[PDB]
């Protein structure tokens, strides 16, 4: 698709079973998804931005469907105000800024 | 252009006769720079990232080139990790996110 920014560019995806709605975030390094529970290992992080730093949880090769467009990559997992599509998944769909 | 996600998106901005950089970002409703003089009075805004709140200075209809496309329009001013361009000026320079 192309998506104008007249809105906020929210998409639905789907992780770990469940959908939700996300942010596509081109300011995001990192995909940061709301507390939820996803399997395998993980390791604590730190990431920051406006206002500071939260405390995430790092889970390595998860699956998530973007808008109908299947990725895999590292998701992050915390308190975040929002859920956030960043770079690291936004490259395996294809997504590119264009003007 | 076209500009994908591998690596962050910054492009050269002028503002105030200035070249500053700037990261383009789909996930912010507003521009937000870093600290710098801007002429004219400014009103109060309160805006949201992912750590939490900050308080910015607004300024309205400020000319601003960015990556060679001139834009007018609001920007806001405050203690944010990095140089923002958000939706307000990327409607205006003719962006679309594209997958
Ligand atoms: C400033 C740092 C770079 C840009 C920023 C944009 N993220 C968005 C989404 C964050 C969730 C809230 C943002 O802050 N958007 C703001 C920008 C400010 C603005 N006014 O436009 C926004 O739109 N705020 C809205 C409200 C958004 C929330 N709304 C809502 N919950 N209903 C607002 N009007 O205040 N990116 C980030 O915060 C990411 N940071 C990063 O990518 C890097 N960190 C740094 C410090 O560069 C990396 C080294 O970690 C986070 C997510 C970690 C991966």
């Amino acid at each position: 698709p192309q998506i104008t920014l007249w809105k906020r560019p929210l998409v639905t995806i789907k992780i770990g079973g469940q959908l939700k709605e996300a942010l596509l975030n081109t300011g995001a390094d990192d995909t940061v998804i709301e507390e939820m529970s996803l399997p395998g290992r993980w390791k604590p992080k730190m990431i920051g931005g406006i206002g500071g730093f939260i405390k995430v949880r790092q889970y390595d090769q998860i699956i998530i469907e973007i808008a109908g467009h299947k990725a895999i990559g590292t998701v992050l997992v915390g308190p975040t105000p929002v859920n956030i599509i960043g770079r690291n998944l936004l490259t395996q769909i294809g997504a590119t800024l264009n003007f």
